[PDB]
């Protein structure tokens, strides 16, 4: 019953050039909707917006703008099932992928709402006499908001709720495969009723919507969430105007598991950890590393679980483990992964078929660093294991990659886990769980190729915020120039 | 008198052999013979940091602070050199290098008295046995790249607070100013930091400092200089995903309401818009004056810049103003005073220079189309501008693409807080001179003026990470396979 449009200072319209696209399911090709092809001047339309809006929006009381998200909060609860619809029909995923991400988002709005009155900054002591000294928090400005395909609800709406709590204003431009979830959020920002250029949505592509975003001079700071390569391109040219970034690139994450462990939970947890959502996680366990003691039992009770997994329409039930992959592109890059491994002597344990977008489960032994699938972010099911004899091994292997998003081990050793925990390389890690742990209100992010910079909860305030030092001198000074005074 | 590089432990020639000899600003006079370093110098710095990095970090802070303390010990015993070399190799008079070598003992106090402080954070998990913690971790190898106005005190709140959270250094000074940089780095020979924990560089920006900004083994970049030079940093930057901090200038307003004791303001004036020459990035660089006071004021702050004493500042402890750093400075500032005359501006005092002295030059009946108003004068040449209320005077200090630091003289507390909170700047001081700086506060700006924040903690945020660690205690059921059982 309604056309998906752009959403610019309060109104939904059509971009000024009326240039359309059609929005098909990787499950099945069929047409889901004709979306927006905008172009450079809806982006400045959006950004102007944004603009107009912002010293309005920054300078309410934060509880007014806590409110409004509290409002927000509340639409999200009654448009949950057309969410959930559109991630799977859209983004190919699963009932229970986008159950789960449909919950998260949930608790990332009401975590912003949560969290946005109770943003402190410092009294100070003065070095000097009869002054004082205070730092207070500011909101950065207009917000451009850039994101993926993967997990498009959870990750847009825990940039674009934070960003709002603190006064900043957005324009939002959504992955190019998901644009309904990038119009169903418009939706829900409507409904909620906040003003008018406070959030606005320009669905078009990266190269030409997204470049005005990262190069407007009106702009103050860019959240990205994509590749490595795309967000280096990114902070580069955000650096024209001198606006702040914020960058979470992709994980190549290790999952390390160690002699002591139970090895069929440490099989169920690395199946979960490696394949959930098709591997299209950042967070996803890439790189499996176990330790020889218990090697053969592990990949044979990992193959086992990898056997069960139920790869289908994701429309059909509720059980389905697996969806497609979300274009032909992902297909064709996962055959060279699986093709690139097998002629450098790779053993293929298990999978390899694929059609239209569907694609198995394809895990390997008997690699080495110079796999595609070792040195790579791997975003798909394609998974390597490695085999190592001790701990130094664990940790180098671990270490060798571009990358530092997570990590994790499995292990009952305190003193080992402890050990590698502090040696392994990344922006976070997690000890006897899945290396994709993610909670609404923690700091998120990557080191080294993973990107810049924290996002959730107050994390996410730091990003789109300044400090600002104001004091107050209560006494006359007499002043060293001229030193021919008095 | 020869000056080396400072790598790995080791005072030595860069591998060139080239060299360069600087000249003092006040009568042209020999100095030095200081190195012309080039990539392969820098090179071996990054490395020698990079190896040092592992053992330096993961010592307890405390083990910092010590070093740091030991630091801070030397650097007492070698003031007097400091102050002498910020006089004859920057131009300062002995009030400024004073100032400059007295905050530099506090900043690396401040340094050595955090270092074992910050902290990281608990969390409650929104999970069952769950334990979740966020460390702070130092980010590497961090490159600090400083100008030639504060030499000393600017490269050690970069250099001391970088070091005390566990970062190793590659330090490269402006080319104005590399005996600071060498003696700085005597002093951190003297106090026995380990090998290649803190290296100096002396060479070209464009290729010294490039190497730096674009070697894969350098963590972050903290930049002190002009915005222009800044943003190509950036620029460069992002091809590794190194983090920066930008201190780029300011074009600081300094408000003047009609309530204010005029005497004092003018005064207050004088040494907040022309100390060290105005070559302070937190200058008071726009002058604005509320009409009831204006006259009385403009007269006030003339007489006081007449009074300004212009020398040799070797020559004794009471010389106002030395040279400015160069003739490109000067010819810069002509260039000022050329473009304020053309549009209509009334002199009212100064512009005489010689050599690289210049006398304040001051002008009145300036507009928003002036360069004086326009962009950063680092120099001895300032408008003063008249406005009729306190939205023109707020409407005024924001028509400038800078937003470092700014100032508003008042004894009414509605029209003091109103300005400061309307005043788009990263700092702002009432009562006070626009300049204000202490050890352990947050300084930087917004917009033009740069990124980030340098000073105790907000120096520790700029280079350590946050780093999520969690332990579950309890074993849990997965959704795939569904099949299972
Ligand atoms: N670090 C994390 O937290 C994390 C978690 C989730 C996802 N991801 C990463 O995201 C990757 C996949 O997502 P993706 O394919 O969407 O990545 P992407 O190709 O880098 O693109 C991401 C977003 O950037 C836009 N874009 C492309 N070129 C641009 C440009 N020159 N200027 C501005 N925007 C531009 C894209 O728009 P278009 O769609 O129109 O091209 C899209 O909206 C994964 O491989 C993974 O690396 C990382
Ligand atoms: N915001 C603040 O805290 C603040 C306070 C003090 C000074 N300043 C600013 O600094 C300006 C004056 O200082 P400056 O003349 O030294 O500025 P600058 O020309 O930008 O140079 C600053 C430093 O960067 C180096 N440099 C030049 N090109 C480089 C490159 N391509 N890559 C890496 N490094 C490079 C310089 O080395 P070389 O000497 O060899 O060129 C110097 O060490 C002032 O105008 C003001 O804007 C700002």
């Amino acid at each position: 019953i309604m056309k998906v449009a752009n959403y610019i200072n309060g109104e939904f319209k059509e971009p000024s050039t009326g240039a359309f696209q059609v929005k098909t399911s990787p499950v099945d090709g069929s047409k889901i909707a004709e979306v927006p092809r905008s172009g450079r001047e809806d982006a400045r339309e959006a950004i102007d917006s944004a603009f107009e809006a912002l010293k309005a929006w920054a300078n309410i009381p934060a509880i007014r703008r806590a409110e409004y998200l509290y409002k927000m909060l509340e639409v999200f609860r009654q448009m949950k099932e057309d969410f959930m619809k559109i991630l799977t029909v859209e983004g190919g995923g699963t009932y229970r992928k986008v159950w789960g991400e449909v919950v998260f988002t949930e608790r990332l709005i009401q975590n912003a709402a949560e969290l946005a009155r109770h943003y402190q900054g410092r009294v100070l002591q003065s070095d000097s006499e009869s002054t004082i000294s205070v730092v207070f928090k500011r909101s950065k400005g207009v917000v451009g908001v850039i994101t993926p395909w993967n997990y498009p609800l959870s990750i847009s709406m825990k940039k674009i709720a934070h960003t709002l709590a603190v006064g900043n204003t957005v324009v939002y431009k959504p992955a190019s495969d998901t644009p309904v979830t990038g119009w169903l959020i418009a939706q829900m920002v409507a409904k909620a009723g906040l003003p008018k250029g406070v959030f606005n949505l320009v669905i078009g592509p990266g190269p030409v919507v997204g470049e005005e975003i990262v190069t407007h001079k009106r702009v103050a700071h860019v959240t990205f969430t994509g590749e490595s390569s795309t967000g280096r391109e990114i902070a580069a040219k955000a650096a024209g105007t001198l606006k702040t970034v914020t960058l979470e690139l992709g994980g190549s994450d290790p999952l390390i598991i160690l002699d002591d462990v139970d090895v069929d939970y440490a099989a169920r947890l690395a199946v979960f950890a490696s394949l959930f959502h098709q591997g299209q996680i950042c967070t996803s366990a890439k790189r499996i590393i176990v330790h020889k003691a218990v090697a053969d039992k592990f990949i044979e009770r990992y193959v086992h679980y990898v056997k069960m997994l139920r790869i289908d329409d994701p429309r059909k039930d509720e059980k389905v483990d697996l969806g497609p992959l979300i274009n032909e592109r992902q297909v064709a890059l996962m055959k060279e992964f699986v093709d690139d491994a097998v002629s450098r002597g790779g053993r293929l344990l298990i999978g390899g078929r694929s059609w239209g977008n569907f694609f198995e489960p394809a895990i390997f032994v008997d690699v080495d660093r110079n796999f595609r699938i070792m040195r790579e972010e791997v975003f798909g099911p394609v998974r390597p294991i490695v085999v190592v004899e001790n701990d130094d091994q664990a940790v180098e292997v671990a270490n060798d990659t571009d990358y530092g998003l997570s990590g994790a081990v499995l292990t009952n050793n305190v003193n080992r886990a402890f050990r590698i925990a502090e040696a392994v390389e990344s922006g976070m890690f997690h000890i006897n769980d899945v290396t994709f742990l993610e909670e609404s209100h923690v700091p998120f992010g990557g080191i080294k190729a993973s990107g810049v910079g924290r996002e959730g909860g107050e994390w996410s305030f730091h990003e789109t915020t300044y400090d600002r030092w104001v004091t107050v001198t209560l006494r006359t000074r007499r002043f060293p120039i001229p030193s021919a005074l008095k």
